[PDB]
């Protein structure tokens, strides 16, 4: 059908979406960059829609964390969240959907302004929140690999389906973690969407960017960037290592893989089938830019080889000295 603008997509309803479209990425997303919002939003999808236990409750991808942002915002596991929930809000007050809806969208759009990412199939309807989410239900990042695994698989994700989630780290950054250094990215490549986060968390760690003594944070292996310790046990752990090593120099099976679970993810405590098809709202999505390799300096002999079916990817370095990586310019 063909919208008020001559813009076009497969259902009518899903129109409505074009305005708000733009108005997030003039106003959310400093014009469609893969920036710190951008990165902020799609964090905001996973810490909404996980609030789903059929142990201890919660609607899931429901908007949840903005309608009850009060409770969930204080909650530990959500520290720093509050920023990017109290500005978006203000776009769920002015355009007609709700917030469930809105947090999935604006991240699928988020997503699509990363070079070599993808266009999460996104599915408009959802009604609005009708509970607020039980604390402890928002995974930590200095809870051990079990603990972790069982978390997600109680909301329906096996420990491969992790792995494919995490893909999310490889455009992300950290400003609670260590409070003296904000914008600290996961791999030296926050504005990209590839395999350099699968490929850094492998290495052996020389340094930590800021002070020593954090919880939740392993060993990095290069200056500028942290590690969180889950993602530093979750690429060694036997039941992911394989999987986690897969992923590197993989651009194919970290779009198509991502894109298929965070589907999933979005529709936590939802029916698709009472909802409605709109993913070709989504804008197309930049190429991959740059090639999967290790940092400066590096060798194959930083790789920490978890996998046991198979090796490390024989990948080349890159040029030259050990270089330091720039953090993720806002704040
Ligand atoms: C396996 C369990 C996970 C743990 C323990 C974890 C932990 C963390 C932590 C500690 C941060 C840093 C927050 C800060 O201090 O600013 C972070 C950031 C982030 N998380 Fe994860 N995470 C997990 C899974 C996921 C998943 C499945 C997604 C998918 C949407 C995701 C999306 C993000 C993004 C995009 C950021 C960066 C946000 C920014 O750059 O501002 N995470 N995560
Ligand atoms: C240091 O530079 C090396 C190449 O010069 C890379 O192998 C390292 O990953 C690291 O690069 C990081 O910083 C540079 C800027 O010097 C960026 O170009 C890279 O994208 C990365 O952020
Ligand atoms: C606002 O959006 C809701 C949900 O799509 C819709 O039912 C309602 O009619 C809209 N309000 C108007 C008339 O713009
Ligand atoms: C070794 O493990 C790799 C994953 O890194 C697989 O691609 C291969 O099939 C074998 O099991
Ligand atoms: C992204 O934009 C491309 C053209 O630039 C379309 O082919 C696609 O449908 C999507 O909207
Ligand atoms: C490495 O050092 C560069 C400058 O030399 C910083 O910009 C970056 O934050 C990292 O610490
Ligand atoms: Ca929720
Ligand atoms: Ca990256
Ligand atoms: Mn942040």
């Amino acid at each position: 059908a063909t919208c008020d603008d001559g813009r076009t997509t497969a259902n009518a309803a899903c129109c409505i979406l074009f305005p708000i479209l733009d108005d997030i990425q003039e106003n959310l997303f400093d014009g469609a960059q893969c920036g710190e919002e951008v990165h902020e939003s799609l964090r905001l999808t996973f810490h909404d829609a996980i609030g789903f236990s059929p142990t201890l409750g919660g609607g899931g991808a429901d908007g949840s964390i903005i309608a009850f942002d009060t409770i969930e915002t204080n909650f530990p596991a959500n520290a720093g969240i509050d920023e990017i929930v109290s500005a978006q809000k203000p776009f769920v007050a002015k355009h007609n959907i709700s917030a469930g809806d809105f947090i999935q969208f604006a991240g699928a759009v988020g997503v699509s302004n990363c070079p070599g990412g993808v266009r999460i199939p996104f599915f408009l309807g959802r009604p609005d929140a009708v509970a607020a989410s039980p604390d402890h239900l928002v995974p930590e990042p200095f809870d051990s690999v079990d603990s972790i695994l069982a978390r997600m698989g109680d909301a329906g994700f096996s420990p491969v389906e992790v792995v494919w989630l995490l893909a999310s780290h490889s455009i992300a950054a950290a400003d609670k973690v260590d409070p003296s250094i904000p914008g600290t990215p996961f791999d030296s490549t926050p504005g990209v969407f590839d395999s350099q986060f699968f490929i850094e968390t492998q290495l052996k760690g020389r340094l930590f960017p800021g002070t020593a003594d954090n919880k939740g944070e392993a060993q990095s292996p290069l200056q500028g960037e942290i590690r969180l310790q889950s993602d530093h046990l979750l690429a060694r752990d036997p039941q992911t290592a394989c999987e986690w090593q897969s992923m590197v120099n993989n651009q194919p099976k970290i779009q198509n893989r991502f894109a298929a679970t965070m589907s999933k993810m979005a529709l936590l405590g939802q029916d698709k089938t009472k909802l409605i098809d709109c993913s070709d709202v989504i804008p197309t999505p930049p190429a991959l830019v740059g090639a999967a390799h290790l940092p400066a300096g590096f060798s194959l002999s930083d790789v920490e080889q978890a996998c046991a079916a198979t090796p490390f990817p024989a990948l080349t370095a890159d040029p030259g000295p050990v270089t330091s990586v720039p953090p993720v310019p806002g704040s």
